[PDB]
C-alpha cells in the first residue's frame, strides 16, 4: 500500500495529525486513495477509508485482525481481569451476549423514568436562566444515570462525588502517557487508575455479596448478571461481574455524554431544527408533556435524526484499530502482519462521494436515499461485526430521554454565535469551551 | 553523607517516596540523620533536615546552590521568558522588588474590599446549607482575589472559565512528564500550555498597552511595575511585565487554595476552635460585623495562628531544592558539585526532636516555647534567604479575609466524621475528598 | 521482640547469615529467647525458633499470617496463574486436595516399578566401579522418575535434553537477582524463565488435549486432575492443569534429589549402618532381591529411619516464612502487621535443648523418646497446619525405591575421608563437591 | 551523529536489542548509516558499523577510546589484581608480548599430539553411534586441552570436576548483576566467583613454587612467564603469572567451543563439505592417517577456511567496546567523551554491501575476490590494533587438531534437519539444542 513519506524521525506525521486528523486523512484519500500507511510516533499505520475498504476490519476475524494486540495493556488495568481484551475473543463474545441480555424492553422501560428523573433533580441547579458548561454538566449526569440503569439503585446511592473522582481516576488510564510509556514507571496517572481500581472493586464486591444472599426478587442488569452463565455453565465470578459493571459506567458515559454536548450545540446554532424537537415533544405525548415512556420514545423521530446525524458528523468513537496477525489483502493491496489497521467512522461518514452536503448537519438527510442505507460501511458510529457496539439501543434511549428533558426545561443558544471548534487533545473529542447559553422553556 | 541504597536500578526509592514522601523523610531521619543522599529517578539528592542542617541552603548563595539549574526547565516555558529562573540571579532580585515595593500596605487596603465582595457574591451559590467541594470553591474564587488585586480591575473582568482553563492548561506544564521527557514530544500538556502562554500573554499586552496611553491615574500593582526600573535606569518591557503577571497569579492562586481548604477542614473537626474565630470576628470588629479594613486583620491573632498551624501542618511547597555548583560543608559532610540539595518545610515543621504534639492542630502552641520563635529554621512555609517568598504578607491578607468572610456566612462540619487524607500524587499535596458540610450561621 | 542491632546499613546480618545461617540462629536463640528480630534489606524479619513459638506460625490462619506476600512474586512467573500462590488460599487448599486424592496407595504401586527401571536404567551408565557426582545423578534421575510418576508415560517420552534445560530455566525463577530486583528489568534469567515457561506450558496443553480426546482408561495422576472438581462443580481449565503439572514437577524434584544426595554421604560415612540397610534389603524384600514392590516399602524400617535422619540434619526447605497482616502474639511479644515471620526447620531439628547427640547421624534415635513424637514442631521438614505439604508419601515412595536400588547396585564410600560441607550459595542447599566412591555390591 | 530515539526511559532499545541484536544493528545500518548512537539501560551507546567507520576504533590509542574503562569492573574479580584491565595499557602490552613469546612453535608442536590425545580419549564415551551434546562435549573437552597446553601437566592433572566447577564460578563474574548492582552486595555469583578464583590461585602458586625450586628444564608456557621480564629487567610476581594463566584459560576455552560446536553443525548441515574435509585429511596425512603433527596442521587448507568462514558467521566475541575520554571524529560526526563506541564483527562480517551471499556458509568464498582481503576491518573476529587478539594461532591449532581428530572417529548429521538458532540470552551466543547425530566414520 502507498505509504506516506515523513522527513521527521520517530515523530513522523505526529504534529500535523495530532493538529487536524480528518484533515489530514481526507487530504491522503484524495491524494493515495482508500488504503494507505503512515508512521507516527514510532508505529505504522495503515488506514482503510470508505465503506468498501473498512469492509475488511469490519468482517474479519479477530485471529487475523486483534483487537486485544492494541488495546489489553491499557483497558485491562482500567476494565479488570478476566473480562474484555484480558480474554480470549470467544470468551468476550459470551461476556457481550449476557450484557445484551439485559439490554432488553422490559429493562428500558424502567430506565426512561429514572433517567427522566435524575435529569430534572440534576438542572435544578441550572435555575431559570445562565450561560454554563453543558459538556461538564451531561458528564456529571450521565455518570448519574448510567450508574441508576446499569449497576442499579443501591450502588447509584452510594456515587458521591468521591467515587465520582474514583471514576475519573480510571480514565485517566487512557492517556498519551499510558500508550508512549512502560507500566512500571510510578508516574501519578497511573497509581492514581490503580488505586481506583481497586476501590472501586470493592464498592461492588459489597454490593454483589449484598445481592447474592438478599431474599427478594430485583429484575435489573446487575441480577441478569448474577444469574448468568457461560455455555459452560459456569456463573461469573464477583470479579468478572465487577470487571463487566466498570466496562458498563465507561461505555455509558463519555460516548453519551459527548454526543450529547455535541447535539446541543447542533440545536443552538439551528435554532429552527430545536423548535421543531420542542414541538415534536407536544405533538407525540401531548400538548401537557406527562411523564415520558419508553413507547413514546420510540415515536420521537426527529430527534432520533437529530442523534444519529450527531454521530455521523461527531462519532464519540473515532478510530477503531487492530493488529494485523497474518496478511490481509484490499484493493489489491497486501498488508503484511505487524501493520496496525484502521478506520475512521468519522472520515467515511463524511466522504464527499456520498454524502451530500457532507459537512451540513442535516437529520432529514435519513429520510432520502443515502449511505447509511445505501452502503455497508459508510456509516458505523456503532462499528460493525465482531467487536461491535452491545450499547446502541440503551444509548438512544438515555439520549433521548435526558434531551427530551432538556428541551422541555430550556432552549439553547449559541454564545456571540460561537460554534465550538473539537478539542482533539482529549482521547474523546469534547467540544471546546462548551459554555451554552439557555432560558426556561415558554 | 550517607548514602540510602536502593537496589532498584533507575527508579531507587520513587515508588516507596512517592506513596508517602513525609514518612519516608522522617524514617531516613530516625536511621540516618539529618543529612543524608539517595537516588530517585536517575538523580542524586542530598536532604537537610532539621533547623541546624538546613541552614546550609537557607543562608546559601545562589552561585553555591542554584535554583535555576533545577526550576529554569519547567518553569521558563510556563511564566516566560526574561524573567524568574529564565535569567541571571541579580536581575530576579531586582524584580523581586519591584513585586515587593508593590506588595504593601497602601494596596493591601485596597484588597481587603475587594477580596471580601468577591467572597460574598461567589458563596451566594453555596445557598443556605448543603455539603460541597471547598477545595474547588476556593479554587475558584482565589483565581478571581488573586486576578483582581494583582492584575487589576480591568484583567480580572476579562476571567471568564475559558481563560480560567488557560490558566490551567499552563499549571499543567508542572508535570512528571515534563520533567522527565524531551519537550520537543507533542504530547498534549505540553502543547496546551505552550497554547496557553501565548494565548495569556496577549491578554496582557492589550492591558499593558491600554494603560501605558491612558490618563487616568490607578494606584495597583499593575501600575507599580510599569513605573518600576532596573538600577540600569531600565524599564519593564511589555514581555516583562506579562511574564510576571503570569508569576504573580500561579504563585498567588494553589498555594492559598490549599491551605485555605486544609483550615477549613481542620476547623470543621474542631468546633469548638470555630466557634472562637467566630466569635473573635465580633471581638474584633464589633458585634455588627461591618465589612473589613485592613487594621482590623492584624487584630485577628487566633485566626491569624489558626492559619499559621495550618501551613505548618500543610505547607503547599513541601521542597526547596538547589544545585550544587560548589563543595558545600553541612553537619560535619561535604557535599560535592552535582549533588541537589533539599529542604522540607513540611519535615521541619513536625520533627519529632523539636515539636511536642507535633501532628495536632493546635494554633495556641505558638503562645508558648516553641521552634517556630525558638529556633530558626524548623518553621519554614515561606522559605528564608535570598529567595524567600515576598508574597507572605498578600497571602495572609488573602486567606484571613476570605476565610473571616467566610465564618460570617457559614459553620462548617465534617461529612460522616471524615478528615481528608493527603493525596500525595497532584504538584501540591491536596486534601482527599473535600467535600465540607456548611450551614448559614445562626 | 528483641531486636538484633547490626551497623551494617542495608545489609544488616545478611552476609554472617549468608555464611552461617545456623549459626546465627543457634546464638541468637541462646542469647535473645525463641523469639527475635532483625533486618535486612530494608526488610524486618521475625523468627520463631523452638516447637512452642513455631507453633504461632504453623497453626496460623493465612489471612493472619500469609503466605502469598511473601511467594507469589517469585512463584507466580514459574508455576503459572491460576494456581498455588496466584489465588486465594482456600482454591489453593482445593487445589491441594485434588493433588493428593492422585497419590494414592493404587498410583504409588505403579511408581514403584516405574522408579525402580528409570533407577537400574540410569546407573547403567555408571558402570562396575568409580567415582562420581551422585548429587548430579540424583536430580537427573529424579527428574525422570518424578515426571514418569506425577506427569505420566506420554509427557515423560517427550522429556529429552531440552526439556530438562527449560526446567532448569524454570528454577532459575528463583533467585536472589528475581528476590531482589524489579521484574521488569530485561534479565536473561526472567526471559529464560517465561520463555521455559510458555514451552513447557505447550508441551502440557497438547498431552492434555490428547487425552480428553483418548477413549482409553488410564488411571494415572494426570487423570485424577482431568477429572476433578471444585466445590463449586468446576472442572479445572488446562492451564490450571498444566500450572498444578509443573507445580508437581519442581515440588517432586530438588528436594527428593539433595536429601537423597545427603543420605547417600551419611550411609558412605557411616558403613556399619550402611550394610545394615543392605541386609535389611535381603531380609525384608528376600535373598535373591526381587524386584521391589510399594507394599515392602513399609517394612523397610531402617531405611525409612535413614531418610527420617536427613532430613532432620538436611531439611530441604530449610525456611518457611510468612507476612504478618495483623498482630500476633507470642511468648509474651506482640509482633505487628508487616514483619514477615519466619520458622527454621533447621534448627528446631537440631536445637541442643531437645536432641540428644544432636548432631549425630542416628537413625535409631527414633527407637526411643524423642522431640518428633514428643514435641509438636520440633520435627517439621514437612511443615504443619494449613501449607503443610501434601507430598510427603511420594517423596518417601521415591527416595526409597531409588535408594533400595541403589543400595542392590553399589556399596558407596568417602573419597579421603571427605564429608561434603555444606553449600549456603545455592536456593536449596547442596553437599559441597558430592563426588562419590561406589563399587559393584557383593 | 544520528540518534535513535527510544521513549522507553533508562531501558531504552534494551529489550529490542537483546531480542535480536545483529537484526537491529543491520536494520539501524540501513536507516542511519555506518555511525549512530542509542540509549540502553541508561547509557549512550554509539556504533560504527562497515570497515571505515569500524577503523576509528581499531586504530584507536587507549588513552582516546579507553578499555579499562569499560571492562576492568568485571574481568579484575576473575582474572585478578596486576594484569589485564587492572594496569595501565603499556604495562598489559609488554604481558600479552611475554604470552605472544609462550605461544611459539615449539610449544605448538608439543600441543598437537597432546590435544589429539585428549580429544580421542574424551569421546571414548561417545561409543559407535549416538546423539548427543557436541557443545557441552566441546565445552569439557577443551577445558582440558586448554588446560594441558597452556598451564601444563602438573596443572592438568589436578583439573578434576571440582575444579572445572570453579572454573564456570570465575565465569559467571561476568553476569549483567556485577554489570548493574555494587561488588560489596553479597550475591551468590560475586561469593562463588571470589572463592573460586582464591582456590584456582592456590592451585597456582604451589605449582608455580614446585617448578621454581625444581631443577629440571621444561620447555612449555609456564616457564616462559617464569623466565619472562619486563623491560624494567623485573620479573612477573606469583600473583602476576597465576592472574595471566587464569585468563589464558578463560580466553583459551568458550572461544573455541563455541565457534568449535558451531562448525560441528555448518559441516552436518552440509555433507559434501564435511566428506571434503575427511578427504583432505587422507590427501595431507595420508590414507593410513596417523598421528596429527603441526606441519601437517598447517597445510589442511579447506579446514582452515571452514574455521575462518565459522568465525565470519558466528564470531564468539560478537562486541568491542571502548570508552570515548576524548572527543573523536568519524564519517564527519564527533564523538564526545563519555559515549561507549562499540564495533560488531558479526555485522561486519556480513554487511550486505561486502560479502556475496552474505548468509551462506562457503569457505571457498575466500579463494576469490573477497571483503576479508579486500578490505581493512570487514573480517576482524581476532580485533585490530592495541587491543587485538593474541591467542589466534593457540585457537587455530586447539580446533584444527580437535576437529580432525572428530572427523577421524565419526560422521555427523543434523537432527531432522534441524540448525540450531542463536542463543542470544548467553554471554557468548551460544547454539540452542546443540545435539548432534554421529557414527562411527567408515
Ligand atoms: C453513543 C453511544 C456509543 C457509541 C457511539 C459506541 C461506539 C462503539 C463502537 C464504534 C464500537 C466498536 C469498537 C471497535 O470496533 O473497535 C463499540 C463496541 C462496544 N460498545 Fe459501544 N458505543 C456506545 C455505547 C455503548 C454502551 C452504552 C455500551 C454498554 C452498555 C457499549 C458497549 C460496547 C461494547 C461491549 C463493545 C464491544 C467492544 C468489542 O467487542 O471489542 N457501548 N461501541
Ligand atoms: C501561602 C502562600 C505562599 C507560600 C506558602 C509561599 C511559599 C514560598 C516559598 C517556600 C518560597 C521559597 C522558594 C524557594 O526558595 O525555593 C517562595 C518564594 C517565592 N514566592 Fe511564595 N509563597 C506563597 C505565596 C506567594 C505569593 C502570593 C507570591 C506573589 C504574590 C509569591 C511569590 C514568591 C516569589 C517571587 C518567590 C521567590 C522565588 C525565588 O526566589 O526562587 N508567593 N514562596
Ligand atoms: C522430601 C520431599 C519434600 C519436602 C521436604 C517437602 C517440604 C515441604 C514443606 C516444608 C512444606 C511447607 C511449606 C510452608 O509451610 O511454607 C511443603 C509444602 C508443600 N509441598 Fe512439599 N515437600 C516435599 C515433597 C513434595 C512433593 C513430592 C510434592 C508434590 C508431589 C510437594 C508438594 C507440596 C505442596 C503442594 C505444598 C503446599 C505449599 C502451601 O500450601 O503453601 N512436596 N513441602
Ligand atoms: C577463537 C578464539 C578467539 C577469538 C575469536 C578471540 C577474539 C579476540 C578478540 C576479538 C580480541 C580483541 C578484543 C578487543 O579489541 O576488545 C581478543 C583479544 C585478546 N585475546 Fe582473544 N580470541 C580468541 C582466543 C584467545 C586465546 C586462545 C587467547 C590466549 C591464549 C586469547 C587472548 C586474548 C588477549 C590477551 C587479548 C587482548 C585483550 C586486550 O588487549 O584488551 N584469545 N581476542
Ligand atoms: O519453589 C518454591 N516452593 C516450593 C516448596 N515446596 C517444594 C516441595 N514442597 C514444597 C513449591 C511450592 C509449591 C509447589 C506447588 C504448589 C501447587 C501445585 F499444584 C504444585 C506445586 C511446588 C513447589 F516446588 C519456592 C521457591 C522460592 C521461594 C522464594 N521466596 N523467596 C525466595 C527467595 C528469597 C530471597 C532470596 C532468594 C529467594 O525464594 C518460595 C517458594
Ligand atoms: O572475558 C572477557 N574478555 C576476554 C576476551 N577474550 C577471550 C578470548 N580472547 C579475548 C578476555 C580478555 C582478556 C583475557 C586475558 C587477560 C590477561 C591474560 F594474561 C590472559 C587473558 C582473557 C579473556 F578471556 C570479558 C568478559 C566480559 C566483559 C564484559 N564487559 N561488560 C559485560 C557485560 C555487560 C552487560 C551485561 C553483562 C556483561 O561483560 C568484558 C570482557
Amino acid at each position: 500500500p502507498p505509504y506516506i513519506f515523513s522527513p521527521i524521525p520517530f515523530l513522523g506525521h505526529a504534529i500535523a495529525f495530532g493538529k487536524s486528523p480528518i484533515e489530514f486523512l481526507e487530504n491522503a484519500y484524495e491524494k493515495y486513495g482508500p488504503v494507505f500507511s503512515f508512521t507516527m510516533v514510532g508505529k505504522t499505520f495503515t488506514y482503510l477509508l470508505g465503506s468498501d475498504a473498512a469492509a475488511l476490519l469490519f468482517n474479519s476475524k479477530n485471529e487475523d485482525l486483534n483487537a486485544e494486540d492494541v488495546y489489553s495493556r491499557l483497558t485491562t488495568p482500567v476494565f479488570g481481569k478476566g473480562v474484555a481484551y484480558d480474554v480470549p475473543n470467544p470468551v468476550f463474545l459470551e461476556q457481550k451476549k449476557m450484557l445484551k441480555s439485559g439490554l432488553n424492553i422490559a429493562h428500558f422501560k424502567q430506565h426512561v423514568s429514572i433517567i427522566e428523573k435524575e435529569t430534572k433533580e440534576y438542572f435544578e441547579s441550572w435555575g431559570e436562566s445562565g450561560e454554563k458548561n453543558v459538556f461538564e454538566a451531561l458528564s456529571e449526569l450521565i455518570i448519574l444515570t448510567a450508574s441508576h440503569c446499569l449497576h442499579g439503585k443501591e450502588i447509584r446511592s452510594q456515587l458521591n462525588e468521591k467515587v465520582a473522582q474514583l471514576y475519573a481516576d480510571l480514565d485517566g488510564g487512557f492517556s498519551h502517557a499510558a500508550w508512549l510509556l512502560p507500566g512500571w514507571l510510578p508516574l501519578p496517572s497511573f497509581r492514581r487508575r490503580d488505586r481506583a481500581h481497586r476501590e472501586i472493586k470493592d464498592i461492588f464486591y459489597k454490593a454483589i455479596q449484598k445481592r447474592r444472599q438478599s431474599q427478594e426478587k430485583i429484575d435489573d442488569i446487575l441480577q441478569t448478571l448474577l444469574d448468568a452463565t457461560y455455555k459452560d455453565g459456569r456463573p461469573l465470578t464477583d470479579d468478572e461481574v465487577a470487571g463487566m459493571l466498570i466496562g458498563l459506567l465507561l461505555a455509558g458515559q463519555h460516548t453519551s455524554s459527548t454526543t450529547s454536548a455535541w447535539m446541543g450545540f447542533f440545536l443552538a446554532r439551528d435554532k429552527t431544527l430545536q423548535k421543531k424537537c420542542y414541538l415534536e415533544q407536544k405533538t407525540v405525548c401531548g400538548e401537557n408533556l406527562p411523564p415520558l415512556t419508553y413507547d413514546q420514545l420510540k415515536d420521537l423521530n426527529l430527534l432520533d435524526r437529530c442523534i444519529k446525524e450527531t454521530l455521523r458528523l461527531r462519532p464519540p468513537i473515532m478510530i477503531m484499530m487492530r493488529m494485523a496477525r497474518t496478511p490481509q489483502t484490499v484493493a489489491g493491496y497486501t498488508i503484511p502482519p505487524g501493520h496496525q489497521v484502521c478506520v475512521s467512522p468519522t472520515v467515511n461518514q463524511r466522504l464527499k462521494d456520498s454524502w451530500v452536503e457532507r459537512l451540513d448537519f442535516n437529520p432529514d438527510r435519513y429520510l432520502q436515499d443515502n449511505p447509511a442505507s445505501g452502503e455497508k460501511f459508510a456509516y458505523v458510529p456503532f462499528g460493525a461485526g465482531r467487536h461491535r457496539c452491545i450499547g446502541e439501543n440503551f444509548a438512544y434511549v438515555q439520549i433521548k430521554t435526558i434531551w427530551s428533558t432538556m428541551l422541555r426545561l430550556y432552549e439553547f443558544d449559541l454564545i456571540d454565535g460561537y460554534f465550538p471548534t473539537v478539542n482533539y487533545t482529549t482521547m474523546i473529542h469534547t467540544p471546546e469551551n462548551p459554555v451554552i447559553r439557555y432560558k426556561r422553556r415558554s
